[PDB]
């Protein structure tokens, strides 16, 4: 995963952002992207190769892994990172557009319409963070148990399947939840600093 | 398989039987019982152990062998031998009963009621031989093909299964059919010699 281009754009957003916004971006880079690439990806590397079911039925392990893990937590976190970054890019684009328009007018910061877009950016960021949190909760909860009981065809009756690294995965699930909640708190602080 | 007791009783029947009947009993001993024990049993020994199906499905080979071979030819031939022998034992029992009654009357061959029972013995023998022949035909035919196609659950879709020793088994199927037909001819000759 090469996050270079998103990083380069979000550092530009850092130049035009509030101090709390700069904190939020630093959290995104260090506690989400960096952890994901240095720690979590490895943890989940053997998610299917080390997933085992007590059965001689061909195809059962495939369908049972798929049912247990419709989307890997790491993929979900990648999507979450991209969506919570997107409004920042929208605001930065509006910034660059107004700067280029100003340069043109000359040939021939946060107030006004730019402040309205900034605050909308903070709102959409908040809603997307909340949505991904709640989706993670309703899909997986905040804990991975070692045992998964599977009755999906072709599996005969109910089969016992065993997860790879349930405890380490639970640790990182809770870590990422905490980081997301810290991000929400930062957004709320941005909207209370702007309000005040 | 210990045929000693049936043999001992059928040799008694040989003492009280017609010459053609003696031929029939000799055919039974030499061309059915002896072949079954010296040749066929061995041929069919690995009927299930060498039966193979192209599948990874647990249980498929079991159900496919069972469907292909609801009853092994050798078991069928054992039953046939016993049933075609049974009327002979009935006639011999009537003989011994009349002899013991004669000894009693003294204290205090084929005509009459004994001839009626003899001819009924020949009739039931014929009907049982015919019935087993026709049953063998409708169950298996007179040939075993190497390939058996099986769609019985749990087998997925249609599976290719392969028989042990199809050609040797076909040879012995046809041999036993020929021996049974010779027995029928002998019965018919008994009833035409008695008629004449």
């Amino acid at each position: 995963g090469d996050w270079s281009f998103l990083g380069r754009l979000l550092e530009n957003a850092q130049e035009h952002s509030t101090v709390i916004g700069k904190v939020w971006l630093t959290v995104l880079f260090i506690f989400r992207i960096l952890v994901l690439g240095a720690a979590a990806e490895e943890v989940w590397g053997d998610e299917q190769s080390d997933f085992t079911c007590n059965t001689q039925q061909p195809g059962c392990e495939n369908v049972c892994y798929d049912r247990a893990f419709p989307i890997s937590h790491v993929r979900f976190w990648v999507l979450q990172i991209i969506f919570v970054s997107t409004p920042t890019l929208i605001y930065l684009g509006h910034v660059l557009h107004l700067v280029r328009m100003e340069e043109k007018r000359k040939e021939r910061r946060i107030a006004g319409a730019l402040l309205r877009t900034y605050v909308f950016n903070i709102i959409f960021k908040t809603l997307f963070e909340v949505g991904f949190i709640a989706g993670q909760y309703f899909l997986y909860g905040f804990q991975l148990k070692p045992l998964y009981r599977c009755d999906r065809w072709p599996c005969p009756n109910t089969v016992d399947c065993f997860i790879s690294r349930p405890t380490e995965k639970t640790i990182f699930i809770l870590f990422m939840l905490a980081v997301a909640c810290v991000s929400l708190l930062l957004n709320v602080l941005e909207i209370y600093h702007l309000g005040w």
